[PDB]
């Protein structure tokens, strides 16, 4: 019954005030629904955004059950281009999201904007989106609602990082049975699914659309009204006729003719798109990316010794809650690159040839490598940091380990992790405050032995603020 540290489990896991963490700055957005604020975390002047909605707001017993079914998929979705959940709270009135604040706006005013997309622009925007969906698809989620309202950029640099948005459409998937529900927006919107029967490809005509807008700045199906878009959207037939067309290569359109093949059956999933040549091609070569952080996240993770419960879940925390975006964008670079088959794992193969592809470039001769000592060694890297002993290396996984820990382990940071785990705030963290940040009945008087030894110096049973520091920070 190995006790698998999650981001997620970290979630619902406080349930005090809004004004206990959070002071408003202003107003992002009002809706019927409810409203986002800008918040700053009091203790550690962090930018958050936390969507506040009133139980009255949404009291339809369907309605509670899907807002709790968003949480529930945010929870456990994980990935550098996907939304990211921080807090689920909740009042004798009111439930709080703290997600991600992400400053960039929406990729459609940047649409509106500049009109046409560089090839290589498109390309590494593209990139993400389906980089972003094959992992969804792969741990059986499908969105549903993909455009570029639903595409936020992080921030306001030329080239920043993408984030899907708005999982109020989306839902679970199982192979077997294919969904029915009449869900999406005219433009974007996959013809099987106004036929009543889609699978998770829809998704993937979605981003066909949406990679059309970007070339050309128009789409490819239009319409006087909606319901002439729709029309025109089933019949399906579409042209590259345009004069901005001219200019566009050949395997872009390839691409294109891919994602918008007309039967869900002939038309590209997005693991297979990730690797079209165009994706492919646009990166021309390697961008320069820096040996030295590269030298140094590889380094920064062979030497994470493999540890007690504790502080591991402390890490997790501290990596996957605590780490401004800002704080991890080389990383999520290097992961991405880490990351051939996109799905936001890295797997033995996937790090074993990190390892060899970094020797390469400190021009170390990979016929000379004992290949089967650094196998040994990936295995062992993959048992000390696969927290959630899934046997694979999730991007939260991978920013706790692999940034300097120096830098992790701040002050504020520090404080507030204790925090999270000393729920009865008696300055005092116990098995059972334990047990339930991992969401687990109660603790192994194993795995409780195991921690203490290493970390209970008064030797009162539990765990304090300093004690709490020394076990993490040595080293
Ligand atoms: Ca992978
Ligand atoms: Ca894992
Ligand atoms: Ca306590
Ligand atoms: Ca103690």
């Amino acid at each position: 019954d190995k006790l698998a540290a999650t981001p997620g489990m970290f979630v619902q896991h406080s349930t005090a005030a809004f004004s206990d963490r959070y002071k408003g700055q202003r107003v992002l957005g009002k809706g019927s629904f409810g409203e986002v604020i800008l918040c700053k975390d009091k203790v550690t002047g962090q930018e958050y955004a936390v969507k506040v909605i009133s139980k009255r707001q949404v009291k339809q017993k369907t309605d509670k059950e899907l807002l709790l079914k968003e949480v529930e998929l945010l929870k456990k979705l994980d990935h550098p281009n996907i939304m990211k959940l921080y807090e689920f709270f909740e009042d004798k009135g009111y439930f709080y999201l703290v997600t991600e604040v992400y400053t960039g706006g929406e990729l459609f005013d940047e649409i509106i904007s500049r009109k046409r997309f560089s090839e290589v622009d498109a390309a590494r925007i593209i990139r993400q989106v389906l980089s972003g969906i094959t992992y969804m698809h792969k741990n059986k989620i499908v969105h549903r609602d993909l455009k570029p309202e639903n595409l936020l950029l992080e921030n306001k640099r030329k080239d920043a990082n993408i984030r899907i948005i708005d999982f109020g459409l989306s839902t679970h998937f199982e192979s077997t049975k294919k969904m029915k529900d009449k869900i999406g927006t005219a433009y974007y919107i996959a013809p099987e699914v106004l036929h009543g029967t889609y699978d998770e490809k829809c998704d993937v005509w979605s981003t066909g659309v949406i990679l059309y807008i970007l070339l050309s700045g128009c789409p490819p199906f239009n319409g006087a009204n909606e319901f002439d878009i729709l029309k025109k959207v089933e019949k399906g037939k579409f042209t590259f006729d345009l004069p901005q067309w001219k200019k566009v290569s050949e395997p872009a359109k390839d691409l294109i003719r891919k994602m918008l093949a007309y039967v869900p059956t002939m038309r590209i999933s997005a693991r297979d798109a990730l690797e079209h040549e165009w994706l492919k091609t646009t990166d021309a070569a390697t961008d320069s990316i820096d040996v030295p952080s590269l030298e140094s996240t590889i380094l920064n993770i062979r030497q994470f010794q493999g540890t007690q419960k504790l502080a591991a879940a402390a890490l997790l925390y501290m990596g996957s809650k605590l780490t401004t975006n800002e704080e991890t964008v080389e990383l999520n670079k290097i992961f991405q690159r880490m990351d051939k088959n996109g799905d936001g794992q890295l797997d033995k193969q996937e790090l074993m040839e990190g390892y060899v592809e970094l020797m390469k470039l400190k021009g170390e001769d990979v016929s000379a490598l004992d290949q089967s000592a650094i196998e040994f060694e990936v295995e062992q890297v993959l048992d000390a940091v696969d927290f959630d002993k899934n046997g694979f290396i999730e991007y939260s996984e991978f920013v706790t380990v692999a940034m300097d820990r120096k830098t992790l382990l701040s002050r504020q940071r520090l404080e507030r992790a204790f925090g999270m785990f000393d729920a009865d705030g008696s300055g005092k963290i116990s098995s059972s405050e334990l047990a339930t940040i991992f969401g687990v009945s109660e603790v192994d008087s194993e795995t409780w032995r195991r921690v203490l030894a290493e970390v209970d110096r008064n030797n009162d049973g539990e765990v304090d603020f300093e004690e709490f520091r020394q076990m993490l920070l040595k080293l």
